[PDB]
């Protein structure tokens, strides 16, 4: 036989861990990320996915999607659906009711269904450890929100199955996240469990209550429009109006340069959770003028104070919600990329009054972790 996976199939990246001689291994793709975006692109030659689809959305972005697990099981006449789409470069088209992505591939308009889309994400996590185990994966847990309605689950069930997926089962992220820090052995006694979740577009507070094993999702909040990317979009327009006073140039009309320029302040964002600067170097930005300059974490911070502070008034409606005051949750455990932001971490701390975070398994893993432990489990691994 083969082992189990857990995949996380997240909103801008997914990340595939498998357990193993009682230790789970997160599986690093080609280009040895440790998580891969959730990316799809269509060419005159080819179909791209994760890295590959992400390296190159500046160039093709009418035909590189993204975002699919905001459309998954959902209808087209949805407001979400309608809002969302206001926002996104590539079509979104109804098909009797169901909304579906068009996009032209190889010189042919095609449409797909969200579920299609994921799936190939699916089959690209599917590789990657097929590629690592060498052997064949069939078996897999995959991770779901929370808030999850039973049509967005069944849709993510059959992303799975349409991928060559047998899908044991579907949790909970946060649940998952729960499991990867063995939150869920038996003490004999309730265990109030925090998950603050801070991703690359979604922020998910849920505060889970633990007896004997079993779960109970006892609140949840957060917004679904916050995220990595919009810290890295304050950056963003920080530099539009830096190079428009060195240069006097605004290059906000030029979609290539802030897309450029967006791929840069991601990663500068990274160096600034490990050090306290960062230096931009974009060669010939616009026209040809090369962008040279560097961010403090400092400034970075202050550039998202509202923002970072803001990321606390869903943590005192989920509290209020349980109807659980601060001292009575037991363990916090941090989720998500954004999550290895110092100040984020402090900020949740102070509000906690000291109280130890838990953040050992790196967080844009944690997800992952956990469902590969389930995964185990559930085929007698473990
Ligand atoms: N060291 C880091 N510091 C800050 N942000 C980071 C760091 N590493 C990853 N990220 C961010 O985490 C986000 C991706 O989060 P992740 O939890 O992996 O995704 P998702 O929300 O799709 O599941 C991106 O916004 C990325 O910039
Ligand atoms: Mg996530
Ligand atoms: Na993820
Ligand atoms: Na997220």
């Amino acid at each position: 036989k083969g082992p189990a996976v857990g995949i996380d199939l997240g909103t801008t990246y997914s990340c595939v861990g498998v357990f193993q001689h009682g230790k789970v291994e997160i599986i690093a793709n080609d280009q040895g990320n440790r998580t891969t975006p959730s990316y799809v692109a269509f060419t005159d030659t080819e179909r791209l996915i994760g890295d590959a689809a992400k390296n190159q959305v500046a160039m093709n972005p009418t035909n590189t999607v993204f975002d699919a697990k905001r459309l998954i099981g959902r209808r087209f006449d949805d407001a979400v659906v309608q809002s969302d789409m206001k926002h996104w470069p590539f079509m979104v088209v109804n098909d009797a009711g169901r909304p579906k992505v068009q996009v032209e591939y190889k010189g042919e308009t095609k449409s797909f269904y969200p579920e299609e889309v994921s799936s190939m994400v699916l089959t690209k996590m599917k590789e990657i450890a097929e590629a690592y185990l060498g052997k064949t994966v069939t078996n897999a847990v995959v991770t779901v929100p929370a808030y999850f309605n039973d049509s967005q689950r069944q849709a993510t069930k059959d992303a799975g199955t349409i991928a060559g997926l047998n899908v044991l089962r579907i949790i909970n992220e946060p649940t998952a996240a729960a499991i990867a820090y063995g939150l869920d052995k038996k003490v004999g006694a309730e265990r109030n469990v925090l998950i603050f979740d801070l991703g690359g577009g979604t922020f998910d507070v849920s505060i889970l209550t633990i007896e004997d094993g079993i779960f109970e999702v006892k609140s949840t909040a957060g917004d679904t429009h916050l995220g990595g990317e919009d810290f890295d979009n304050r950056m963003v327009n920080h530099f539009i109006a830096e190079f428009k006073r060195k240069h006097k140039k605004d290059i906000s009309e030029n979609k290539r340069a802030v897309r450029r320029l967006r791929t840069a302040c991601e990663r500068a964002k990274r160096t600034l959770s490990s050090s306290t600067q960062a230096s931009i170097e974009i060669d010939s930005l616009y026209e040809g003028i090369d962008f040279y300059t560097s961010i403090t974490r400092a400034r970075f911070e202050e550039l998202n104070a509202d923002l970072f502070r803001g990321t606390l008034d869903p943590v005192e409606k989920a509290l209020r919600d349980a109807k659980l005051d601060k001292s009575q949750i037991h363990d916090i455990v941090l989720v998500g990329g954004s999550t290895r932001i110092p100040k984020i971490q402090k900020l949740l701390q102070d509000f906690f009054n000291g109280k130890e975070l838990n953040k050992s398994i790196n967080p844009d893993e944690a997800v992952a972790y956990g469902a590969a432990v389930q995964a185990a489990i559930l085929s007698g691994d473990k």
